[PDB]
């Protein structure tokens, strides 16, 4: 029985087709070494996406290996519960802290971004209950956001796909609009007016809903799996300014935008964003450990610690919440990315990238390059004037990516952009190899639809 | 400055009263050694509980550690989404089907068992609409059964504590009666009369609420962290006729009986569960990795199968879904467990602690003594006849909990009940070390509840 066999056999892919995957089977990668992983016919990719937008330090990272072996052979396995703890949480917890972007409380652990999500729901929940108002439970997000599939993280993000079949969103969970000009822009108005009328349609919601019902708003600074979208300038400021006169609260989803992503150490602070809450997975430990992290504010622990002590404790937790190996492995993660100053290193390759990609601003097939830091997407479409796609939405981000992957690079399409997060240790010449790449599957594409013009 | 001040100021800590913690500070854990772990202050404990009913080779095991050092210099990290696959999640999975207790067709993989069964939640709603019955969609579970504690998975948890200002359950998710005898059997009652009434419980919340619409039953084998208590003889035959009777799924809950906890492989096994769904964690990696897996028999995944290419693909997935580490700690794991037949042990060293504990069956504080296998509880009572606490439900098994740790024992209080969850492990003479410091614990709660 082959390797392949088995996994059609015996796995369940997540964001898979399990009757296409029985037909094709899997690609089954082996190892990785710096950017690049290879599969079990030897053949090597260029990791663009860094996995799932997570491996910061790319595949091969003695030192957090190390840092793992060395938390193993002392402590392999504690938790948190009841007053327990252990040093690397705590110093974990302490640097996340003092790293934060704006004053912030404490850190709680779990494992998943939609658990901490999930998390951050009940968090609200309960804190709303001990401050006596037991209406204000309601949560605001956007259309194309993602934040997670828990049944109730699932209900925050703003994906269809992540809804049809599933029964969801749930009642209480709000959505208004993709904040991604390209597509939602009246024609000929600006960036700020199309910020103003956001805005004004949260305004709206909250009104029609009832202030005293709205609990939070929560937005990743810029949408990662919706399609790499850059809110219009002056976004977050005038959204904010709706919370704050509602007494609304800000989660900053950053799960992706998190360490050095978008041109510095946080979304927040790329895009202007004063969050309560802040979520933190993916780069915090490259993905070599699975850990996800809620940091909260002052106004929000005191009410959820006064209440834990009326209710006894508070009764939520993980088993593997702050789990020892996986916090000293993000701990020197995070050390890591300091030291080789990444963070500034990442916003120069992200430079290179963005310009790398323009010099197909003029192609027929593109609509839109967008991005900042070291993320980016290229949106294609079938016509530039009406951005419609070639036959289905969609279509053309899945031929490039196929082509892409011929061409020694793996990216993830979302519809028809095709993104770009790789390792912020890439290098100069290895952002010319993954345009050079990015060109030739256009090459193909463009081939393979002849648009003539 | 401190690293205990360090914790006070920077971490919320979960089931902890925070104020309480800001006045006493954490206990830090800061090494482990086979079934010991050692507190900053060089003081070692047995933890009786292996952490959280999880550390079934203990807190040493190099064999895991090495697996895990083997899989990060080769792959250290990849996911499973688009078709993209590994060989550690390839061969788990085909390891857990191997091993599973009924035919089994696949395996979905989670970080936790709280993830785990939220992902059941939904797999089973999205099967129901793909079979074309929308109103099949609620869930029944029991009090005090304890399921995980995100939003879906804390309304499948039957524990109030879980519950409480949480806004919780949600709607489409209801309760039935706890199969514990000792508690909810009326006077004179047989423990299979006790089945009966709780099977017909169940049916006639099923009619209550309309057959069309319950779409499965959850329970633990035997219940954990609600108090290891160990259903009444023919509870789980009974309620398996009523679930077949109204086309029901059986979701046995196994992540802490799973892997030789209840004196066979699964509580399944142990208890003559025919599952269409089982749920695994904890012991799966000895909590080496925070890993869950989810069992799906060939119904759930064909209608599930035919949904996710009608839908283009199945719309749900976790980053760290397979983990090529977690999934190759587990593979080792599992494999050590067979190998050293620690199953077998288990049972054994089962026996010995059952026995020992069972001398003070005629303390004046003691209520019951159950368990089965290497999983067992202690529950404490102000008064025997009547069954009622001291002072309030609780105040018993938090100072036990307290005198025990004294003791150099790591035992978790549920309400006034004291677990004993030890590592696989465990020799005979730690069982009798355990035993032992449960009865200086004992007899220190009896002189503190005195005349
Ligand atoms: C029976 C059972 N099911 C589910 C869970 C949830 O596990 P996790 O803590 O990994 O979310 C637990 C955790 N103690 C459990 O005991
Ligand atoms: C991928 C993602 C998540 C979910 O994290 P998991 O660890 O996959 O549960 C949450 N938020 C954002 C913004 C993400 O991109």
């Amino acid at each position: 029985s082959s390797l392949p066999e088995k996994d059609i056999q015996y796995q369940l892919h997540p964001y898979t087709n399990a009757r296409l995957h029985q037909e094709l089977g899997p690609l089954i990668i082996e190892r990785g070494e710096g950017i690049y992983v290879y599969d079990d016919q030897g053949k090597g990719y260029i990791e663009a996406m860094a996995g799932l937008w997570s491996a910061a330090l790319g595949f091969s990272n003695q030192r957090l290996i190390k840092a793992a072996e060395q938390q193993f052979n002392t402590l392999p396995f504690y938790h948190l519960f009841s007053h327990k703890s252990h040093r690397p949480s705590i110093e974990l917890a302490e640097k996340l802290i003092e790293m934060a972007p704006v004053p912030m409380s404490k850190v709680f652990f779990t494992n998943s971004g939609s658990e901490a999500n999930d998390t951050v729901v009940k968090m609200v929940w309960y804190l709303n209950n001990a401050l006596g108002k037991p209406a204000k439970k309601k949560f605001i997000s956007r259309v194309n956001g993602y934040h997670g599939i828990t049944v109730a993280s699932a209900s925050l993000t703003g994906l269809p796909g992540n809804q049809r079949g599933f029964d969801l969103p749930l009642p209480g969970f709000l959505h208004v609009g993709c904040p991604h000009h390209y597509r939602f822009a009246l024609a000929g108005e600006s960036e700020e007016h199309f910020a103003d009328r956001l805005a004004v349609e949260l305004e709206q919601k909250i009104l029609a809903e009832g202030p005293e019902t709205i609990a939070a708003f929560i937005g990743e600074p810029l949408m990662g799996a919706g399609g790499v979208i850059v809110p219009p300038r002056t976004y977050w400021e005038k959204i904010q300014k709706v919370c704050r006169k509602y007494d609304i609260l800000v989660i900053a989803d950053e799960v992706i935008c998190g360490f050095g992503r978008t041109g510095q150490m946080f979304g927040s602070q790329t895009f202007g964003i004063q969050p309560d809450i802040m979520v933190l997975s993916k780069q915090l430990s490259s993905s070599y450990q699975p850990i996800a992290a809620i940091l909260i504010n002052a106004p929000v622990f005191e009410g959820i610690a006064d209440q834990s002590q009326a209710l006894g404790a508070l009764g939520h937790g993980f088993t593997g919440s702050g789990h020892p190996v996986a916090t000293a492995v993000a701990l020197e993660n995070l050390k890591i990315i300091e030291e080789e100053s990444l963070v500034e290193h990442a916003a120069q390759m992200g430079q290179l990238l963005r310009s790398g990609l323009q010099h197909f601003i003029d192609h027929p097939l593109v609509g839109e390059i967008r991005g900042c830091g070291l993320i980016a997407a290229v949106e294609l479409v079938g016509d530039r004037v009406s951005k419609a796609p070639y036959q289905a939405l969609g279509t053309l981000g899945r031929y490039m990516a196929g082509r892409a992957q011929e061409h020694g690079m793996i990216t993830r399409a979302m519809g028809d952009a095709v993104a770009f997060c790789p390792p912020l240790i890439v290098n100069e010449q290895e952002v010319g190899m993954i345009v050079e790449r990015f060109a030739r599957a256009l090459d193909d594409t463009t081939q393979w639809v002849g648009p003539g013009g």
